[PDB]
């Protein structure tokens, strides 16, 4: 054909049984389990990995050994950690996920694609993603190397190894949701740069390094930092009504955490972060007046664009969960801590493509450049 | 719903730069065709040029531009590191991946902009001839060095890679290769590059993409697989038995055949055939692979030619790489191949964003479970 298909819009790139999302009604499900389920449910993050790897939750016995396989990912090699170290500590924390997934990827000189091994390496892989996680955090603070050591719980090994105190229930529970609100989209820019890399055969750990690098970018990463950054622009709720008029209303700028080009109502992810942002912030001042800002700033924002289609998404709050974590704006460290979440559905997207659809993709462009002209030697050219 | 299984003939983009006839077996870089490129004696950097630009230089345009590749020819200690610190049997172009990544990094102030792109393309250009000697030191456990100006490009990287005054034989063929590998559409590493490159990531990230699909060897690692084959039939009057016991059973893949475009002889596999033949003919040890490649191929293309399954750019290219003076170990071949395709994906990267700028999301067909209630784990 001639036709470009800009955007790949519509374009089916792979099935799945992995996660549908319901953009008119705002439904995401997990293998037929609504987010809003699993979240009501208490389910712990590491049951949710198990799903995407194994398509069923599992049993208590299978949840006790799958939670040992993770827990071998939270040592690495200190090259891996290096690999982070030696970056500046200005860089995007998920440039520096991405320097050391790519030295890991190099020395993985043994992986093989093997239906027998593939979710092993993907579950041992999450605990590296921890740990990897852990020391960009720690190289951005000017902090010592630290390793998250094996608990009952995924999220609370994470808090624990990054901060070097004690998370709380609270804590440990919201990050909980965080990992699993984020542990898989479909087939976004992240997961798509991931399957062209796995679809020529490439290791598992280069289709993550193709999924960090799309999740870079600023249409897809960047999105919660933004969304605080306009609400500390606003400082203060009195002032929400005057900031709208002064800066949407009149198109000086756009309304950051709005719009998602599948959701056209509100994203199922933002109506879950939106309550434990509240009960979160509630106890801590500074952040319950960013909380306050967001929810009268989300006001004017769904009485000006619902009508449109254009909603608060994921990014609208869960910036206020991470900060009432104790998560900084800086370095764009909210988009690592996506990186985190998500690195388990990519792997589970590029195992579902290579084991049982694999075919190299290799699409074509429309040619509009010169007609046929032949070569003139340098000193002739004017 | 329809799956676009492989994204076959689906189109990513519009291109200014390339062109791909897989009937007629013709290849152009903005309108000019390789067998002319390479019969005319072009210098590698006026093909780059071309690709920035969308013109040849003029000498005084082309002098600037050198200036500006050679600007790369510099680059920090901790890229160098990057690569230093991985184990030694580390893939080359995995090696590669690590010291861009880090490059991504550390280029905190990188902004698409029409004005600075291309002269930041032109700089990653020479910091990818840097990359690659120290690669290539690194795997054969040499100490680091840098590429220094010379009269063209591929002396800098050969004579850095080396450690030693390359050849003129040397030189040019390598300037040959450079410019075959530079650049071919929208393969899947420069597609990865691109789905990177359309969230508004940065050039390094974009490299970094299509550095991570290279490495499959779906991809990369061709040109090795090939000179793989060559070795295992060992003695030219072995080919046929090989050929029957190994490719006509279906026991392995016939490497450096085959093409998801062209179905026809690659006019690349053309060029570099000729080359293999003239510099494997000055050194038996190497003749002799040759000999293999060409009894093989006859009957490759008597078996596969139908169909349209015929020799590719990796068919003869390691023998090429082999006699300028690289080995087989660690897909070196393949970082060349990163070394020269560094200028078509950058090409590409920047006519997406500055022209053509949409984030690419596609969609799945859900085959999974249907909605169900979310059950305790205690009552499992
Ligand atoms: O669905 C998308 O394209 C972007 C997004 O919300 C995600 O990756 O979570
Ligand atoms: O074009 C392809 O699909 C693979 C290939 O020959 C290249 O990237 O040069």
């Amino acid at each position: 054909t001639e036709e470009i298909s800009k955007g790949l819009e519509d374009v089916n790139i792979k099935w799945t049984r992995l996660t549908t999302i319901d953009g008119n009604k705002g439904i995401l499900r997990y293998g037929g389990y609504s987010v809003e389920d699993i979240i009501a449910s208490g389910a712990q993050d590491e049951e949710i990995q198990y799903l995407f790897l194994y398509g069923n939750l599992p049993t208590e016995q299978e949840l006790r050994k799958y939670k040992e396989t993770v827990q071998k990912g939270y040592k690495i090699p200190d090259f891996v950690i290096n690999a982070i170290r030696q970056l500046p500590r200005e860089s995007d924390a998920v440039a520096m996920q991405m320097a050391a997934v790519a030295a890991m990827a190099a020395s993985e000189t043994k992986f093989k694609w093997n239906k027998d091994t593939d979710r092993d390496v993907a579950a041992e892989m999450i605990g590296r993603m921890s740990a990897i996680t852990v020391n960009v955090y720690r190289h951005i603070m000017n902090m010592p190397a630290e390793l998250p050591k094996p608990s009952d719980s995924y999220a609370e090994s994470f808090l624990n190894a990054a901060f070097g105190r004690k998370a709380t229930k609270e804590e440990i529970d919201a990050m909980n949701t965080a990992l699993i609100l984020y542990t898989d989209h479909e087939v976004p820019a992240s997961t798509t740069a991931g399957l062209v890399a796995v679809s020529t055969l490439s290791d598992m750990y280069s289709g993550i390094t193709a999924a960090l690098a799309a999740l870079k970018g600023p249409l897809h990463g960047g999105a919660a930092e933004a969304a605080i950054a306009q609400f500390d622009e606003i400082k203060d709720p009195a002032m929400v009504e005057k900031w709208f008029n002064d800066n949407i209303i009149n198109g000086k700028k756009r309304l950051m955490g709005f719009g998602h080009r599948v959701y056209k109502t509100y994203d199922p992810r933002a109506k879950i972060f939106k309550g434990i942002a509240e009960k979160l912030s509630s106890k801590k001042p500074e952040v319950h007046k960013v909380y306050e800002i967001a929810t009268k700033l989300e006001d004017f924002g769904i009485k000006a664009f619902g009508s449109k289609g254009i909603y608060p998404n994921t990014d609208y709050f869960s910036g206020i969960v991470y900060m009432s974590i104790g998560f900084p704006l800086r370095n764009n460290i909210y988009t690592a801590l996506f990186a985190l979440s998500r690195v388990t559905g990519w792997q589970a997207h590029f195992i579902e493509y290579v084991e049982e659809q694999q075919r190299l993709i290799r699409p074509r462009a429309v040619y509009v450049g010169p007609a046929e002209r032949k070569y003139v030697p340098i000193a002739e050219r004017k």
